[PDB]
């Protein structure tokens, strides 16, 4: 496919009609770019504001493993044990909103001004933290909001498959897990999902200052290509 439409700005009239409406992504550029975050947040930044407070942490390359675990720790011994010393295992401080917990690290991030076109209130407005080493792996699903994923730490890579595509995703047939596909996006099963091969699709690399908008229910499938960090926003 093509790459996600980068736009510098766009004014709340452009984004509502050209992109919020029909549900089409794009990155957002001159947005985020000087939040606070994006010049103080480091491992040594993190370590002094957040080191000593207790995290979920998701242990296994990918959520739908079978050897794939949540546990808990404090956020020094995730930053040690899943980044720093030589990762035995890959681990990932996912969707945990780090920033009801530690309400200093919030001042150093905004809500977007794009969200007050939806219908939902600004403090229902779930935020996300995203915190790992290279190599972390989301597989294909998709969320029942719109999301605004500002990008920090490194770079993503990111596959987006439009709702219309849901057949040849092949989402797991559980309810529970009905919202996540069977592919590995990075190395299909053709045999047992053909039809995965012709569903076209937008990628993009999201880098530190750019912010992608994800269309509610859009495909999305990330993985991180260096030490990453992301804040996601879910709203209506
Ligand atoms: C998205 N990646 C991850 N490693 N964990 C959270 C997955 C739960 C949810 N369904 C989601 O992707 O938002
Ligand atoms: O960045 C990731 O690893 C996944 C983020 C995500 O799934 C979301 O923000 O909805
Ligand atoms: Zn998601």
């Amino acid at each position: 496919g093509s790459t996600v439409p980068r736009l510098h700005r766009p004014s709340l009239q452009h984004f509502r009609e050209q992109f919020l409406v029909p549900g089409r992504p794009v990155i957002l550029k001159g947005v985020a770019d000087h939040w606070p975050c994006m010049q103080k947040w480091s491992l040594e930044y993190i370590q002094e504001i957040a080191g000593c407070r207790t995290v979920p942490v998701e242990v296994g390359s990918r959520y739908t493993d079978e050897e794939w675990s949540q546990t808990l720790m404090t956020v020094n011994e995730f930053i040690s044990k899943y980044i720093v010393n030589e990762p035995r295992d890959v681990g990932y401080l996912a969707q945990h909103q780090l920033f009801d917990q530690i309400p200093e690290l919030k001042q150093d991030i905004s809500i977007p001004d794009y969200c007050s076109l939806g219908d939902g209130e600004e403090e229902e407005i779930t935020i996300n933290a995203w915190f790992g080493p290279q190599g972390t792996i989301s597989p294909l699903h998709q969320d029942p909001q719109q999301n605004f994923l500002v990008q920090v730490m490194g770079r993503k890579y990111i596959r987006l498959y439009s709702p219309q595509e849901s057949g040849a995703l092949y989402p797991h047939d559980t309810h529970l897990l009905h919202n996540t596909s069977q592919v590995d996006v990075e190395n299909p099963d053709l045999e047992k999902f053909p039809k995965f091969a012709k569903a076209p699709f937008l990628s993009c690399i999201l880098s530190p200052g750019e912010i992608l908008f994800i269309p509610v229910k859009y495909w999305h499938y990330v993985r991180a290509l260096d030490l990453s960090f992301s804040v996601s926003f879910w709203w209506s």
